[PDB]
């Protein structure tokens, strides 16, 4: 029994379309004005957020400690509304799950959702030829047009979707510790 | 709060994917071996359910006295599998709906869920050229590739998905009486 109630509650008050010159994504507003997206969408200085143009003040893509791609890029974005806090449902660790939900809040799809059923702690993934880590996997045949899409169970958020090859989907982690308020150093 | 998972229950053991010459359709099995399609599908002899080549025994386009398309077709399926008998849960009269799911099961999305939000009772519409009555209207912006699609609250199947301007969706009523087990004459 998917956790359609919880997977319709963050969809409303923590996601966004986001335009960048790569498309639509849906994005996920976690915290303050900070947001995930996947690394693939190529974020810049600017991009759109439901088609207001809006100044991109930080974006990280992620990486591990063999330098590999994790496809998260976290944003910080200026604006005026805040972001519901929802850092308490991110996954302290890596994990697999049962019964997920996939959500989709694009301008062609602003509010669907789709069953993948289980979901597996999966690694490695050569994603459109970038070698990627920390990847989750669900046997759906996602689509063109659903990246960035929220991953969920009931009282967790476990990821976004990144990828699919006809038979599977992908998505890459959210981890709790990748927004913890932190200390110094340069990232760029 | 939507009722997902009466819509699921329904799409699990009631739903296959029609193909006909204009392409896919979700297709809802009411009993025996009847279900609907929009009237817009062109259903011929034989039709592909779930990819199976069947033979099509009966198909009723259902037009109401004022000899105005309904965008109903009723098809009989030479099949072996019986569908569950749904017909309790269709509505008796026309009505006006909160909260309504769209559901769609087809190659491309094989298990997705859209809230549409308040379903009314919506009479006339000119559907692609065709005079059509007793359509459901949702403000929603539903696309190609939708129609089928079944429209559900809890308890409640009220009508498939047959078109859309951009900003609304439209179904056709779906009443009890279209499938009582009736009497004799001539229909084609
Ligand atoms: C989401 C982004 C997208 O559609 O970009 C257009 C090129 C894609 C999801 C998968 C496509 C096929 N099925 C999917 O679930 N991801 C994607 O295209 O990944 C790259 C690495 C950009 C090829
Ligand atoms: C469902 C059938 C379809 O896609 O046929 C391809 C021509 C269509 C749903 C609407 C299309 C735009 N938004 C919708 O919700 N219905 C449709 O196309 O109706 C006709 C009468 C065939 C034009």
């Amino acid at each position: 029994g998917p956790g359609f109630d919880f997977a319709q509650a963050i969809m409303k008050k923590n996601t966004v379309v986001a335009r960048t010159e790569k498309g639509e994504f849906t994005m996920l507003g976690v915290h303050d004005r900070v947001a995930v997206i996947p690394t693939h969408a190529s974020v810049g200085e600017t991009i759109y957020i439901n088609d207001v143009e809006t100044k991109v003040l930080d974006a990280c893509a992620l990486r591990d400690l063999t330098d590999t791609n994790l496809e998260i890029t976290i944003v910080k974005l200026d604006r005026n509304q805040k972001f519901r806090d929802i850092r308490h449902f991110l996954p302290r660790y890596e994990d697999d799950y049962n019964d997920a939900v996939l959500s989709v809040h694009t301008s062609k799809f602003p509010n669907m959702y789709i069953p993948v059923g289980q979901v597996t702690n999966y690694g490695f993934l050569n994603l459109g030829g970038t070698p990627t880590h920390r990847i989750l996997m669900y046997n759906f045949p996602t689509r063109a047009g659903q990246c960035g899409g929220v991953v969920t169970t009931t009282g967790k958020v476990i990821g976004i979707h990144v990828g699919g090859n006809g038979a599977q989907g992908f998505a890459a982690m959210l981890l709790h510790s990748y927004f913890t308020d932190t200390q110094k150093h340069h990232h760029h």
